[PDB]
């Protein structure tokens, strides 16, 4: 689990969004596994606006923050899971690292801010849903 709080927005994995998130929906994309909802309180996270490919992510299944190198956001085939059938997920970045389903929501950050959140994994890989292209999160 996990979320990003920026301005009056809350960014979560679409598959983990609550009834309140869907009731206060701003934008969602199943192909990205992202959902953004509005909030009443101001958040304190800063979204990175950059092309970094190194950062640190939180892995709840290890209670550890791992430094990683990650690929640029791309369209990647993602196997079937409890929440989606087998499909291509867009804006996904991969890294060699540990991840389990419950690790979704873990933040990936670089020197500039939040880059994205854990969204996929398995086989010694971890995939992160990019949020740096969502410029409207800043205003
Ligand atoms: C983080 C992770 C590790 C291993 C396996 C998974 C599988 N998975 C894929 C997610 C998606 N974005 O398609 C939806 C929910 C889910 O359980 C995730
Ligand atoms: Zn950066």
């Amino acid at each position: 689990s996990g979320a990003i709080y920026v301005g009056n927005y809350r960014v979560v994995n679409r598959h983990l969004a609550t009834h309140n998130d869907w009731a206060n929906l701003v934008w969602e994309d199943s192909s990205r596994d992202l959902l953004v909802s509005s909030t009443t309180a101001q958040g304190c996270d800063t979204i990175a606006r950059c092309d970094c490919q190194t950062g640190v992510y939180y892995c709840s299944s290890r209670r550890k923050h791992y430094p990683v190198s990650f690929s640029k956001p791309s369209l990647i085939f993602v196997e079937a899971s409890e929440y989606y059938p087998a499909r291509y997920q867009s804006h996904l970045m991969l890294a060699v690292g540990h991840s389990e389903p419950g690790d979704c929501g873990g933040i990936l950050r670089c020197q500039h801010g939040v880059v994205g959140i854990v969204s996929t994994g398995g086989n010694g890989l971890v995939g992160f849903a990019d949020v740096r292209d969502l410029l409207w999160l800043d205003e």
